């Protein structure tokens, strides 16, 4: 590995020089010869041995008292020994509440697909490792939406359930957001409500959840303590911030019915900080506005929302290349951020986010070496040449501590 | 070992096999990927064999004749004549093979569905600029056919010492001029200012409209270029209006029918041809109108945000994109109006789809970039957001060449 490699922005033709690079530990499933930059993601009995804990945890206290101007200090070296012995005796290590707060918004920090860590530094962090039973993890989750809610003023937040032991006692929130409506494929085929979540509204229904069946139905949280079957339980509803989708020239838009939520929460990644893994970790920031996934809905039989809006909008549908289809998708995002702005409730759109990144990752550079970024997901779902990250070359690595994708639990899960 | 691609959308599974014959670096590591950098990164008689040899036996294997009398008399051939001359020649039937296959190799182009029907004019006998200007006109004639374009290459002779290359300067065949005002803002196409400049000091008398299409700056055995004016009945432009604004053509612009790029390198068997001028027709979104200056100070995208009247304060009311979006609208109207061939970006991600289809079955995969296969706008609304896709390089390609007047010794 070369010791600088340099990007351009073949807009403003500034160069930036990445080291950072250098301090990657994962592979990025790329060879010399292949390049998997699109690939989404390139068992349970394996937990860190003693062996393998030891010098993920050393690196992870090392880079800790780096950045705390720390290293080599008494305080470091007392540390290492502490951490050493812990793992000598019980296989396994707890972090110090400073170490896991640093390892979260690092986590975040180093996050390469999210365009939102100009934010990182700024990340409440609930440190849930005395949770024992799903009761206790469903009042983590409600004091975490109350919290990061704050009525329309979104506040980023983790909570951080125990970590990992012998792998047969995690923790996991089921759901893969905190907050999704549930989706129910009819008999003869159609979607009521949200296509995207069929399957684990399946899985509610099977284990015992009576579903209103209608097309904004909050999901319940399905809740794994210690490795124990999951529980379900109801979100107040008071606590689910809802915007109703309007549009600000058609009248006729709102008579869609159409709401979204306010917090995007993701419950089913895990954090991964030292070697330690946290299997329940759901962190919540606030929307960009082309996330909201209520185009996939269907308005009636055939028809999804994209296509009920040209139609409303009475644009051509037989040839594609009238472009129905873009000005349609311009036309909800339009309606989603002024539904979310009129409502006050905090969402940012893909051109202020990309630019907001932009001058993050310049930060980084110089402050930092580098900024790893997936250029494949920073870039918008829309409109993308005409945003500053298109023409920004990016380099991607995988620093630690991170946040990684984990099987889904109904896969692996051995049920009592 | 195989490797497996899913499309999200519709949850097909394809696998790929044929990134096992790939030889030549991507650029990524195993620490590092550099799927977003636009460029990562003479042949011996010892480099020259193994990369024919190569080449002859995917040709003769292409042909199911692997293994045959003629195959076996053409590697002793090209290696005698490796050995005498430190080069070799290409039969037409391989030029034309090579050259379809670099197409069909590109893992940029989100066009290749089309790779076997290519057009190619072998140039190889050309020794000067005049000559290369000829052989030009004819590309853009027959590739033009009136509106009905027609894919074509025209490949000039290979590098030999390095000394003496053939190199088209232009970067398009036909491309407008850009003149920088000493006001601030560009006259004519802000992307063309450097060689616009550059095709000045040659001695090119600029006339300083919005559309002025740049002479042919030709380089022939490694003499310095020349200039040329390409014959104004051969160059086919599209006036831009719009099918529901009338106020659209009052902003004057028009474009060019044929996308033919002229400052790539074509690699075959070792062989590099620096001038291999390749034209197809345009995908909609590929037409840079949007970056011309209306007047002093605002763009087509503003000129047009601001004709629709949209409320362009802030960028949450999105007026670039729906702006954005009545551009490529003008865009694809004028040229179907006209019965001039262009593609939108659904049908040609559409297409590719398919295409890749196509080459899993029959090749076992189809190198593909992501980062350059998925449009400019409208990305999640077209079938290839979802697509996996792996990228390798395989040969026959085309390849980035830095720019001549960066290498060339004048005299
Ligand atoms: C504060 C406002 C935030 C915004 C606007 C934002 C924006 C985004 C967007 C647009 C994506 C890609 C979405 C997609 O492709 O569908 C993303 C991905 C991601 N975000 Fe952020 N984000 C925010 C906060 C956070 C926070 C607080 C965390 C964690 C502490 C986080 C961690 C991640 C991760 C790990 C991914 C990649 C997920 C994956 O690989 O599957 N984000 N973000
Ligand atoms: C026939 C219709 C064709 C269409 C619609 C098409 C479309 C495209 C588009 C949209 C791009 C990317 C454009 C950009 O990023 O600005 C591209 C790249 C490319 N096209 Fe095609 N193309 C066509 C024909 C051809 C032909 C005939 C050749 C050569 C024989 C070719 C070779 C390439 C190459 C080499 C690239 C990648 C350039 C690079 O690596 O820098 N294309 N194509
Ligand atoms: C905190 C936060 C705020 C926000 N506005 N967007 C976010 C988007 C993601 C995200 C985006 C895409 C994605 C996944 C998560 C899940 N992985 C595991 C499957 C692949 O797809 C995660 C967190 C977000
Ligand atoms: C290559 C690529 C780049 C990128 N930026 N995002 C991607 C997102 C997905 C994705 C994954 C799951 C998913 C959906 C999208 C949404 N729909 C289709 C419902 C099913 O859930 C897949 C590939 C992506
Ligand atoms: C034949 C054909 C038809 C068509 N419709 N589009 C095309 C687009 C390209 C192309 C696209 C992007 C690009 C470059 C060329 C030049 N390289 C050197 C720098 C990187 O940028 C090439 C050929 C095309
Ligand atoms: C990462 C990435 C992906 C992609 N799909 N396309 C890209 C195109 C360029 C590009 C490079 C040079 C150039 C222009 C575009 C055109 N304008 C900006 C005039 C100046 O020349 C750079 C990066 C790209
Ligand atoms: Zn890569």
């Amino acid at each position: 590995c070369p010791r600088f490699l340099k990007v351009k922005n073949w807009e403003t033709e500034v160069v930036l020089t990445d080291t950072l690079h250098l301090k990657s530990t994962l592979e990025t499933g790329c060879t010399e010869y292949i390049c998997m930059g699109s690939i989404m993601h390139p068992r349970p009995e394996d937990v860190a041995t003693k062996d393998q804990l030891f010098p993920l945890a050393k690196e992870f206290i090392d880079q800790y008292y780096s950045s705390i101007k720390r290293f080599g200090s008494k305080a470091h070296m007392e540390r290492l020994e502490e951490v050493n012995k812990e793992i000598d005796t019980t296989s396994t290590y707890q972090l110090k509440d400073t170490e896991l707060i640093y390892g979260a918004k690092h986590a975040w920090r180093n996050a390469s697909r999210c365009v939102g860590r100009i934010q990182w530094s700024k990340l409440q962090v609930f440190d849930a490792r005395d949770c024992t039973t799903a009761h206790g993890m469903f009042n983590y989750i409600c004091n975490h939406v109350k919290y990061a809610t704050n009525k329309g003023n979104l506040r980023s937040a983790i909570t951080i359930f125990p970590q990992r032991t012998d792998g047969k006692h995690d923790f996991r929130v089921w759901n893969s957001q905190l907050i999704r409506y549930a989706g129910y494929k009819q008999p003869d085929g159609s979607t009521l409500g949200d296509p995207a979540n069929v399957q684990f509204t399946e899985i509610c229904i099977q284990q015992g959840w009576k579903p209103p069946r209608g097309r904004f139905d909050v999901l319940p949280l399905l809740l794994q303590a210690n490795g124990n079957d999951p529980e379900l339980f109801q979100i107040p509803p008071e606590l689910v911030l809802e915007v109703p989708i309007r549009h600000p020239k058609f009248e006729w838009f709102k008579d869609l019915g159409l709401k979204w939520y306010g917090l995007p929460a993701v419950s089913n990644m895990l954090l991964e900080i030292g070697g330690l893994e946290f299997s329940a970790c759901p962190f919540s920031g606030w929307y960009m506005g082309t996330e909201i996934g209520v185009r996939d809905y269907c308005d009636n039989s055939r028809y999804n929302i994209l296509e009920e809006v040209a139609k409303k909008m009475n644009l051509d549908m037989r040839k594609t290349s009238s472009l129905w289809k873009d000005q349609a998708l311009v036309e909800i995002n339009i309606a989603v951020l002024y539904s979310f702005q009129s409502d006050k409730v905090t969402i940012v759109d893909h051109h202020s986010a990309t630019e907001s990144f932009i001058k993050h990752m310049e930060n980084e550079y110089r402050c930092r070496g580098g900024c790893p970024a997936d250029w494949v997901w920073i870039v918008p779902p829309m409109s993308g040449s005409i945003t500053p990250v298109f023409h920004q070359e990016m380099l991607n690595y995988r620093l630690t501590p991170s946040f990684e994708y984990q099987p889904d639990p109904w896969n692996t899960h051995v049920w009592k």
